[PDB]
C-alpha cells in the first residue's frame, strides 16, 4: 500500500525553540540596524521605535521614504498630498482609484483598477465589501499616514555583497505596506527608472488590473491580514539578513557524511516544518519577480506571511552566491490550492513561541533554483555547482554550532514547470545540508513514488558511506557518459538507476 512518510521520525528532528541557541542582547551594529529601543521590549507589548522622533536620510543606500522632507510634486511635499487624497470618504472603488492617482497623475492611463472595481462589486458580498470602505481602509489609511511616527529610522538597501541584518517591528511593517498598498513609495514605478532597477516593485498597484480571477484571491488573502493588524495590533519582531558568501566547499573533495533525512509525501512546509529552515523556492527578484505575478510557492507564502513582501521594499536582486534569510513573520491567511486554483480558505492564528528577541519561531529562506528551459543544462557539473552553492548559502550559519541548527524544511526546488528534475535537486539538497552539517525534512506533495526513491538513494548513499565528495563525483559521471554526448532531450538511463549501477559495479 506504501508508507506515508520515511526515514528518521520528524519529532528526532532539531526544532526551534528547543535547539536555538542562548541569543546575546539585541543591539545596533555595524552589521545590524535595529529600528527599536531594545531596553524597552517587553513580551506581548508593541514596540517603541529607535530613534524617538524621525529622522530622514535620502540617499543611495537607504529607502526613499514617502514622508521625506525631499519627497517633490507639482513644487511641494508629496507627502502632505498623500495626506490630503487619503483623509477622504471611500464609498465607491473609483473613490480609492482617484485617490491613489492624486499622487501618480504619470500612471493614470497605464494603471488599470479593474480588478480592484470587480472584487468591490461581484466577488465580496454586501456586508463585506460594506465593512472594506467603513472600517478596513480608512483603518490603513490612518496606519499609512502614521509612518513618520512609526518607521522614524532609516532604512538601509541590503544591496548586493553586503551581510546585514535589519530587525523591525511587525507594526513598522503593517505601516509600510499599508503605504504600499495606496503605491506612496516614490522611484519605485517608472520603466525607465535607474536607481531601483535592479528591485523589485513594492508598490501594490499590479493587484488592481486585469481581468484575472487570480486577483481576487490575492485581494482576498492580503485584507485578512489589514484587517487582523487593524484590528489587534501586533506586538513581535522580524528580522531580515542578507548573507553573501564568497567562498564554498570544494564539492569534489568534501568529505562530510550525509546527514538524517525525514521524507515525506503528505504535508505542507509551513505546516509540518513548524521550527525548523523553511525554504521559499524564490525568484532572485524575492516575492515574486520584479512584477509579483503568479500564484506560485513563493507568491503564496508571501501572502499568507505578508510581512514577507516587505523584505522587496529594500532588498536588491539577489546574486549567485546570495540569500534573504527572514525570521519572524507571522501566518495569518490559511489557503487551498495552487496556480490556477489557489483559494483563500480563512485567517489563520499564529500560535508559535517566541525567542528572546521577540521574534517568532519561524525561519524562512529565500533561495532562487536556476530555471532550466532545457533539461540537460541542469546536469552540466557548472550548473550542479551553482545549485549546490545556492542551496549551501541558504542553509550555512557561519559560527552557530551544528547542534543549534534546525533541520531544513524544504521540498521540489525548481522543479516541475520550472525545468529543475526533481531526483537531482532532492540529491543536491541533501548534499548542500550535509555540507551546513543540518538534517533534511523533504515533502514531496503528493508523489508517494519519489518520496520512496529518495529514501532509497539517501539510504544507499548513507549505508555505503559516500561522503559529499564522493556522492558529486557520481554527477560528474552522469554528466561525462550519459549527458554530454546526448541527442536527445533526456538521457535514455536516468540519474538513480546509474547511480546505483555505477556504485554496485565498483571495488
Amino acid at each position: 500500500p506504501e508508507k506515508k512518510w520515511l526515514g528518521t521520525p520528524i519529532e528526532e528532528m532539531r526544532k526551534m525553540p528547543r535547539c536555538g541557541i542562548h541569543l546575546p542582547s539585541l543591539r545596533p551594529s555595524a552589521s545590524h540596524t535595529v529600528t527599536v529601543r531594545v531596553d524597552l521590549l517587553r513580551a506581548g507589548e508593541v514596540p517603541k521605535p529607535f530613534p524617538t522622533h524621525y529622522k530622514d536620510l535620502w540617499d543611495n543606500k537607504h529607502v526613499k521614504m514617502p514622508c521625506s522632507e525631499q519627497n517633490l510634486y507639482p513644487a511641494g511635499s508629496r507627502w502632505e498630498l498623500i495626506q490630503t487624497a487619503l483623509l477622504n470618504k471611500f464609498t465607491r472603488p473609483q473613490n480609492l482609484k482617484d485617490a491613489i492617482l492624486k499622487y501618480n497623475v504619470a500612471y493614470s492611463k497605464k494603471w488599470d483598477f479593474t480588478a480592484l472595481v470587480d472584487f468591490w462589486d461581484k466577488v465580496l458580498e454586501e456586508a463585506e465589501a460594506q465593512h472594506l470602505y467603513q472600517s478596513i481602509l480608512p483603518d490603513m489609511v490612518k496606519i499609512a499616514l502614521c509612518l513618520p511616527n512609526i518607521c522614524t529610522q532609516p532604512i538601509p538597501l541590503l544591496k548586493q555583497k553586503m551581510n546585514h541584518s535589519v530587525t523591525m517591528s511587525q507594526e513598522q511593517i503593517a505601516s509600510l505596506l499599508a503605504n504600499a498598498f495606496f503605491c506612496t513609495f516614490p522611484r519605485r514605478n517608472a520603466k525607465m527608472k535607474s536607481e531601483y532597477s535592479s528591485y523589485p516593485d513594492i508598490n501594490f498597484n499590479r493587484l488592481f488590473e486585469g481581468r484575472s480571477s487570480r486577483k481576487p484571491e490575492k485581494l482576498k488573502t492580503l485584507f485578512c491580514y489589514f484587517r487582523r493588524v487593524t484590528e489587534k495590533k501586533p506586538t513581535g519582531l522580524v528580522t531580515f539578513t542578507r548573507q553573501s558568501l564568497e567562498d564554498f566547499p570544494e564539492w569534489e573533495r568534501c568529505e562530510k557524511p550525509l546527514t538524517r533525512l525525514h521524507v515525506t509525501y503528505e504535508g505542507t512546509i509551513e505546516g509540518n516544518g513548524r521550527g525548523m529552515l523553511q525554504v521559499d523556492f524564490a525568484n532572485r527578484f524575492v516575492g515574486g519577480g520584479v512584477t509579483g505575478a503568479g500564484l506560485v510557492q513563493e507568491n503564496i507564502r508571501f501572502l499568507i506571511n505578508p510581512e514577507l513582501i516587505v523584505s522587496r521594499l529594500f532588498t536588491e536582486v539577489l546574486d549567485h552566491n546570495e540569500c534573504l534569510i527572514i525570521t519572524g513573520t507571522e501566518q495569518y491567511s490559511e489557503y487551498t490550492g495552487y496556480a490556477e486554483t489557489y483559494r483563500w480558505a480563512r485567517s489563520h492564528e499564529d500560535g508559535s513561541e517566541k525567542d528572546d528577541w521577540q521574534r517568532r519561531c519561524t525561519e524562512i529562506v529565500a533561495i532562487d533554483a536556476l530555471h532550466f528551459r532545457r533539461y540537460l543544462d541542469q546536469f552540466v557539473p557548472e550548473k550542479v555547482r551553482r545549485e549546490l552553492n545556492k542551496a549551501y548559502c541558504g542553509f550555512l550559519r557561519p559560527g552557530v554550532p551544528s547542534e543549534n541548527l534546525s533541520a531544513v524544511a524544504t521540498g521540489n526546488w525548481g522543479c516541475g514547470a520550472f525545468g529543475g528534475d526533481a531526483r537531482l535537486k532532492a540529491l543536491i539538497q541533501i548534499l548542500a545540508a550535509a555540507a551546513a552539517e543540518r538534517d533534511v525534512v523533504y515533502f514531496t506533495f503528493g508523489d508517494s513514488e519519489l518520496m520512496r526513491d529518495i529514501y532509497s538513494m539517501h539510504t544507499f548513499l548513507t549505508e555505503r558511506k559516500l561522503d559529499v565528495g564522493k556522492v558529486y563525483k557520481l554527477l560528474l559521471r552522469y554528466y561525462n557518459e550519459e549527458c554530454r554526448n546526448c541527442s536527445t532531450p533526456g538521457p535514455d538511463i536516468k540519474l538513480y538507476p546509474f547511480i546505483y549501477h555505477a556504485v554496485e559495479s565498483s571495488a
